[PDB]
């Protein structure tokens, strides 16, 4: 397992626009393209990011093609964000993973309220990191998927997605 299946597993492919879990125009594995209501204004965004008159659909290639640009930035945002940096790199290979997994699902870096958690797993208190990932909006919103990362930030295995 790894960062890309991981994630892949937990974002689905699809290759026509489609909403997100919040209602945002979305396409191929995980792919915001915006959060205005505006289909048109979806569609141009996909253009854009494709090269290409879409018409609001791409090719399997295409969409991997945005997927391997979105995790190379989400790890690069890790890099460069000043609290988040630290967190990543006292972490192990798999825990690692977990943070990119996150960060992604964010579609930002250092979100609002988890400062308290990346203490937690900076000092690899894992138990109770675990416990407090989810007094969040976030596992109550997509519990399911939630559940899997907080598994994999508290024992360091795939085992959460070692069945999907
Ligand atoms: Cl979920």
């Amino acid at each position: 397992m790894n960062i890309f299946e991981m994630l892949r597993i937990d974002e689905g492919l699809r290759l026509k626009i489609y909403k997100d879990t919040e209602g945002y125009y979305t396409i191929g594995i995980g792919h915001l393209l915006t959060k205005s209501p505006s289909l048109n204004a979806a569609k141009s965004e996909l253009d854009k990011a494709i090269g290409r008159n879409t018409n609001g659909v791409i090719t399997k290639d295409e969409a991997e093609k945005l997927f391997n640009q979105d995790v190379d930035a989400a790890v690069r945002g890790i890099l460069r964000n000043a609290k988040l940096k630290p967190v990543y790199d006292s972490l192990d290979a798999v825990r690692r993973a977990a943070l990119i997994n996150a960060v992604f699902q964010a579609g930002e870096t250092g979100v609002a309220g988890f400062t308290n958690s990346l203490r937690m797993l900076q000092q690899k208190r894992w138990d109770e990191a675990a416990v407090n990932l989810a007094k969040s909006r976030w596992y109550n919103q997509t519990p399911n998927r939630a559940k899997r990362v907080i598994t994999t930030f508290r024992t360091g295995t795939w085992d959460a997605y070692k069945n999907l």
